[PDB]
């Protein structure tokens, strides 16, 4: 019922859309744009945005430690761009992710002996990006994707759920088919709708 | 000595170049920004650009049908975006490839009663993408790219290469390690090298 927000920038937000998607402990997720000021961001106008992501966790199950190492790890920003903007921002919400991820980030400048050009300021805004950007890869197959936008009653509530992130990252080749079967009966659907979402996975 | 030229646009440009680039017949991959009209692109200047990637392959492996398959497939432009600019365009070199494209997307529009927005117009000018896009994935990967980079004696030397995509196709999970052994001995480097290559490769 309550549960922790990070809100990280790296580049191109389909990849980590169905990176984090798939971690265990990563409820939810949004993509879209923060860290610039303009009112109206979208894909080809960021103004001075970057493209983002919004990663809602369970601290009981994973840390933002462990998130902050993914999020360095799921790209290279050891090299200068930083070009007008910045690519890699790290969005803290209180003191608590702000000085892990200071510490972070000092850790590898140490550890590498080179400079990590990632940014760490206090979140002002996250605009949401456009539909067809929320579980990309999943949007792409678009049998299995009506299939859950049915099961779940709308478009809002597929994009929400823990289940599409899994799917979406399943789809984007981050998890173990074993382990989508697992989170398909975290559900709980009756038995037709099962072996029917089922059945478009195991057609791969 | 001679070969053939394909000009896509789908989005980001990092999955495709890591995706076309370990497809055989596929030579080298160059990402950068084509359909607009300033002559100054970059990631976050595009103007009315769009995200492009430039496949050099070799159409006695591998048809520009293929490619175009490949191309509807790692993404779907069924949806109406195009917004303010174009996602998804097919940039033909001949009438050939014009006619093709003209003719699969009119299969697809019928085989599935669904309007594909892909744009197909011909190429004006593809201005290539900063370095640090080019073999993304693999650039990220700090030891391999190092090793690599000092194998070919310089960075564009690298990244023109046909090995470059190979491993960049590999690392971002676009191939069996199998096939990136055969590809590394089509090279037939000195030993000391090919250990310490596949030494990098084999931890993972």
């Amino acid at each position: 019922q309550k549960l922790s927000i990070a809100v990280f920038a790296l580049g191109c937000f389909w990849g980590p859309d169905a990176q984090f998607g798939s971690i265990k402990g990563v409820v939810s997720t949004r993509v879209g744009y923060a860290g610039g000021t303009t009112n109206n961001p979208s894909y080809y106008n960021l103004g001075d945005h970057s493209e983002s992501i919004e990663i809602q966790y369970d601290a009981n199950v994973i840390t933002y430690g462990e998130l902050l190492n993914i999020f360095w790890n799921l790209h290279n920003p050891v090299y200068e761009t930083t070009n007008r903007q910045y690519m890699s921002r790290i969005f803290y919400l209180d003191d608590g992710q702000k000085s892990e991820a200071l510490e972070m980030k000092r850790q590898i400048e140490a550890a590498n002996g080179e400079k990590i050009y990632t940014e760490i300021v206090p979140l002002e805004n996250f605009y949401l990006a456009e539909g067809y950007h929320q579980k990309y890869y999943l949007q792409n197959t678009t049998k299995l994707y009506q299939t859950l936008k049915a099961i779940y009653g709308g478009f809002g509530n597929l994009v929400r759920s823990t289940l599409a992130a899994r799917m979406n990252g399943y789809i984007a080749g981050n998890l173990s088919i074993a382990s989508l079967k697992e989170e398909m009966d975290l559900v709980e659907l009756p038995e037709d709708q099962y072996e029917k979402v089922l059945s478009i996975v195991e057609e791969i």
